């Protein structure tokens, strides 16, 4: 389960936050699989409340109606064939899991979901996939409320209701197997692994049982005995009973203090400094590299109110971000998540954003086409970081330089910050508000590299920034504090 399943030599996979299927499988096509990104991780597949108070938010994708592959991003039939397509240009589909628990408690009654079945949550009735009241832990639990109320307590975390979501019955063979039932038809289809949503909830031993019962990757496009990859999302910041490393024997786990600590060093914020980077990784107290995904946001973190506050940086701060995910990108540690995301109005109202809700872009509830420019971006209100040049070059940085040792780092005692990959790449970073002019040593083999972020190598030219490296493996840097972007990136196959 610690394997993604990727093809060798992609090193990255994509959250198309909200992305309808049909726009995922043109996108593997026409960008994610010319581009070597490793896979997808999609919005949940699984029928999900419809709801209209708040109009369409996007956490209501997080709701669970049933297991049926029908939601906003599209049907089965729609699923499946954007499965197929980019399985078949080496781009894996990674599903989001909501497997902890189904609706709110006080949702009403009827037909309000993406594929029209019946929910009664009141009654815990949900036809649709057959669970009942048997099926939750409303006798399990031991708070007053019924909800989760303190999280010192570790068994009330998992027995309760997360703000009153139904909280299934995770230790029953027949909660077990329906939640079996549900992912192995989405290995069959030929999904590569899961994202276990709300994975603090659950018992690190009933997460076990359920993965027990799942099958190897079908066989029609990866070897056989391919066990699906599994990144279970623990929020964990340290100051709990709860550790993620409890989840280690399932697979991996979001390693949430990655992003937060990353966005306090990158913002300064009190008196941190990138030149304090140079031990980034297990010695911060983060997880084992081969037990951690990691990322600069997450679709929940990025609105400013979830696992790291307001220090996680996002693509609004995009200067710094760009920043941010070239450091990640470049950093052995872990393996990594770009986060793609839309536009929303976002509007700040006493330190917090009231539109932190909003859905996708969309039209009367149906979700909007991803279109493309003519100059790669995406409209429709899609921000598309991945094909930021920036970030789509890093993604092909960390690819280049694969299993290349963490080398060469150089620091100014304050953020001016370098370091190599092996004799495969090399960066730097200027985060100080003054100039950085100086000749590092890089790690590289002599000869003419083009900077991947402000340009590209094309034609046998580069079209921004060139770095020369001598004999010697020295190379000249200079970075303005002023420059768009910060950070010079060159690696074997940005060389001339
Ligand atoms: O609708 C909601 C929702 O889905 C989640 C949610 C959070 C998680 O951390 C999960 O893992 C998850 O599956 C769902 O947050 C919520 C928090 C609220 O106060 C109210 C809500 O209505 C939601
Ligand atoms: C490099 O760019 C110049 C134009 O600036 C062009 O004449 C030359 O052919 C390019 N080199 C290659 C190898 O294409
Ligand atoms: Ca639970
Ligand atoms: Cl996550």
């Amino acid at each position: 389960q610690y394997s993604p399943n990727t093809q060798q030599g992609r090193t990255s996979i994509v959250h198309l936050f909200e992305w309808r299927w049909v726009d995922i499988a043109l996108e593997c096509e026409r960008y994610l699989a010319p581009k070597g990104f490793g896979g997808v991780q999609v919005s949940p597949p699984n029928e999900n409340v419809a709801i209209y108070n708040p109009f369409r938010p996007w956490w209501e994708r997080y709701q669970p109606v049933s297991y049926k592959l029908c939601t906003r991003s599209g049907n089965e039939d729609e699923f499946r064939n954007m499965v197929t397509r980019c399985n078949n240009v080496g781009v894996r589909i990674y599903v989001d899991a909501v497997i902890n628990h189904m609706c709110g408690n006080a949702v009403s009654a009827g037909t309000s979901s993406t594929c029209g079945s019946y929910f009664n949550p009141g009654s815990r009735d949900f036809p649709a996939v057959p669970y009942s009241g048997w099926d939750f832990n409303d006798g399990k639990c031991k708070t007053g409320s019924g909800d989760i109320e303190n999280y010192n307590d570790a068994t009330q975390v998992r027995d309760c209701r997360l703000t009153g979501l139904l909280d299934l019955a995770l230790e029953k063979d027949y909660v077990r197997s329906k939640i079996a039932e549900y992912m192995n038809h989405l290995i069959d289809i030929g999904v590569a692994g899961f994202r276990l949503d709300a994975s603090k909830h659950m018992w690190p031993g009933d997460i076990k049982a359920i993965l027990d019962k799942l099958h190897n990757l079908n066989s029609n496009w990866f070897p056989a005995g391919s066990k699906p990859f599994i990144y279970q999302e623990v929020i964990d910041l340290g100051g709990e009973p709860i550790k993620s490393s409890d989840y280690f024997g399932n697979g991996r786990v979001t390693e949430f203090k990655y992003g937060a600590k990353l966005g306090t060093v990158i913002r300064k914020w009190n008196g941190e400094k990138m030149s304090y980077l140079k031990n980034w990784g297990e010695g911060w107290g983060f997880v084992p590299s081969d037990r951690a995904l990691v990322f600069v946001d997450n679709h929940d973190n990025q609105r400013g109110h979830g696992a790291g506050g307001a220090s996680i940086l996002t693509f609004w701060d995009a200067r710094l971000y760009k920043m941010a995910v070239g450091f990640m990108l470049a950093h052995p540690y872990g393996f990594t998540r770009v986060m793609s995301s839309y536009r929303w109005p976002r509007q700040f109202q006493n330190g917090n954003d009231v539109n932190d809700w909003v859905g996708p872009p969309n039209n009367n509830g149906v979700i909007k086409e991803v279109t493309i420019n003519p100059d790669t971006t995406c409209g429709n209100d899609w921000v598309c970081e991945h094909r930021w040049r920036q970030i789509r070059n890093m993604v092909i940085f960390r690819n280049v330089v694969d299993g290349q040792p963490f080398t060469n780092w150089y620091d100014n005692g304050s953020n001016q910050v370098a370091f190599g990959r092996g004799n495969r790449g090399f960066i730097v970073f200027n985060n100080d508000d003054w100039s950085f002019s100086l000749t590092l040593q890089t790690g590289l083999p002599a000869g003419t590299y083009c900077d991947v972020i402000s340009g590209d190598k094309i034609n046998g030219n580069c079209t921004g920034i060139k770095i020369y490296v001598s004999d010697d493996g020295k190379a000249h840097f200079s970075i303005s504090n002023s420059a768009e972007d910060p950070f010079i990136a060159i690696h074997a196959e940005s060389k001339l």
